[PDB]
């Protein structure tokens, strides 16, 4: 039911879900997402690589929490974050993604979410496109690792999730630059830091949670791209 995945409590109301890619050509690549308990409900950030693993996420919530799952947000269109979209849809869960991510989805061989988020000129999601997100604060830093990458803070916790935008403080490099925007990358990573200026824990797309140092390390590496 929920065997393959790893679930790690990061705060009383917040857990990290981790799933591993099984595909020929690849190592077992970790992908992280978040489960957030808000009062009498649960919110999910990102799926797992596959429908099956994503369903395991829902089974864990059922067994370990036993509150209904209100909504899911995906932070960019890639298999690792979007892979299980139809598992969410099949469970009757409302899904949200940046409009651009929904547009990119089919190009990526992935299913789009049900609703498109839009963003104000200052980078903050428009509350009309993100009803009842509660503690979830959603920000679009501008183009970075990808053009569609979005970021989320969790109110009352001091954790923020950069998605693919922020690399670990130990990272040798910025990783896959295929979708990257060379000139705006540094500015985007710094905008993220200023958007969640109080967050002491930055959740990573692949490795373990890091500190604000990751943000600085990333921006400085991106400074050399230009």
């Amino acid at each position: 039911r929920f065997g393959d995945l790893v679930f790690r409590q990061l705060a009383p109301n917040v857990w990290q879900h981790t799933s591993y890619l099984d595909m020929p050509g690849f190592g077992a690549v970790a992908s992280n997402g978040l489960i957030v308990r808000d009062g009498g409900r649960v919110l999910v950030v990102d799926t797992a690589w596959t429908d099956d693993q994503t369903a395991q996420i829902l089974n864990w919530i059922k067994q370990e929490i036993n509150l209904p799952v209100a909504l899911a947000v995906v932070t960019h269109a890639h298999q690792d974050k979007m892979g299980g979209m139809d598992a969410l849809h099949a469970a009757g869960i409302a899904t949200y993604a940046n409009a651009l991510s929904n547009q990119l989805a089919p190009q990526e061989g992935m299913v789009a979410a049900q609703h498109s988020l839009t963003f104000a000129a200052n980078g903050w999601v428009e509350p009309a496109t993100a009803p009842n997100f509660g503690p979830l604060k959603v920000f679009y830093p501008g183009p970075g690792h990808t053009s569609d990458n979005i970021t989320v803070g969790i109110d009352g916790t001091d954790i923020a999730f950069g998605g693919c935008l922020i690399k670990d403080s130990k990272a040798k490099s910025l990783g896959n630059l295929g979708d990257a925007d060379t000139e705006h990358y540094a500015a985007s990573a710094r905008a993220f830091g200023a958007a969640f200026p109080k967050a002491s824990m930055i959740v990573m797309s692949h490795s373990a949670p890091d500190s604000r140092a990751a943000i600085t390390h990333t921006a400085r590496m991106a400074d050399k791209l230009r």
